[PDB]
DNA sequence: GGGTTTCCACTTATTCGACCTTTTAG
DNA sequence: CCTAAAAGGTCGAATAAGTGGAAACC
């Protein structure tokens, strides 16, 4: 069906991995080998999304990623010259943007065959340091160096409101929480939207506030990790601008069911009817088949 | 047919999503 | 007093990123 190329993108910065493989390798004439590319993995209830993609760029290959996953891996060398073309002509934004270009450093280097010599493995080494979780210790220790090059830091707005869609149908989340109390219903039905980010990209994450007139950011921690929430629980906002939003820039995958049940609740919020016992059981079994299981 | 590419099965680290209860604000 | 909104988390892998092994090329 071909996916919006900002929709993709947009997904891309919130599900895509770039990939740079520098394997020792007794068979070959340096002593390695490596693998370029760029893949996508998901649970498997939204297998139809890679398959969309490959059918809208034309390359990459499908396979299971586990139980409960499935991947969307481009590496065959020919075929990164459409993920580097879609990427100058529609950019990513979150610091994902720099492993990109250590991406299309990388294949420079093995699109002039630099990647048979020595001195190119050298080069991939260098450029494999700064891209995601860098060296491992076997690279480490068969290349010590010190990497002088810190890494670029991405600083780009929210492009358009497609970016911000494909986004959300990676990173976001459609819930209907159920407060416990002791009123005579005993249980308060609020709706709450979110993003999470990794704190790395919190000047994007702080500016979806101005961007959607709406919401606020928990940071949150876990031992040397660091990641933020842009949240809405105010049920006028989600009414007035969360909701409108994604009905005119649609989300894609699965996560299109739970914003369309996250919907049917709120109209039944609008209604006052979730202030009734028939419409909270109503409500409790939307929520049921919502997000995970679905 | 040797070196190199590309694929498919599966894992590691940890950044997400999804799920909770309480406190506070109207 | 009643209900909505925010605060303040927890849980666990659908996380982001990576790895082992080998078939398929040229
Ligand atoms: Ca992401
Ligand atoms: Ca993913
Ligand atoms: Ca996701
Ligand atoms: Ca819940």
């Amino acid at each position: 069906s071909s996916i919006n190329p900002w929709i993709l993108t947009g997904f891309a910065d919130a599900e895509g991995s770039f990939l740079l493989r520098i394997r020792k390798n007794n068979k070959s004439s340096v002593g390695y080998s490596t693998e370029l590319g760029f893949q996508i993995t998901l649970h498997n209830k939204d297998k139809s999304i890679l398959e969309n993609i490959q059918s809208t760029w034309g390359v990459g290959v499908i396979a299971n990623s586990g139980d409960n996953a499935v991947s969307l891996k481009v590496t065959r060398f020919e075929d990164l010259k459409v993920i580097i073309d879609h990427f100058e002509k529609y950019p990513l934004i979150t610091q994902k943007y720099a492993d990109y270009m250590l991406f299309k450093q990388a294949f420079n280097v093995m699109e002039n065959k630099e990647h048979l010599t020595i001195e190119g493995i050298k080069e991939l080494v260098r450029i494999k340091a700064k891209l995601n979780w860098g060296l491992t210790d076997e690279l480490k220790k068969a290349f010590p160096e010190i990497i002088s090059k810190e890494r670029s830091l991405i600083n780009k707005n929210i492009p358009n409101f497609k970016w911000l869609a494909g986004f959300t149908s990676g990173d976001g989340c459609f819930f209907v929480n159920l407060i416990k109390s002791k009123s005579k219903l005993g249980v308060q039905v609020q709706l709450v939207f979110s993003i999470s980010q990794h704190i790395r990209d919190k000047n994007l994450m702080n500016s979806l506030i101005t961007y959607l007139g709406c919401g606020y950011i928990k940071k949150k921690n876990k031992s040397e990790f660091s990641w933020l929430e842009f949240v809405v629980t105010k049920f006028s906002d989600i009414r007035d601008k969360i909701i409108p939003f994604f009905q005119e820039y649609t989300l894609i995958g699965t996560k299109l069911k739970d914003f369309e049940d996250w919907c049917k609740v709120a109209k039944l919020i609008e209604e006052k009817k979730h202030l009734t016992e028939e419409g909270l059981d109503e409500i409790k079994k939307i929520k049921l088949n919502m997000n995970k299981g679905r």
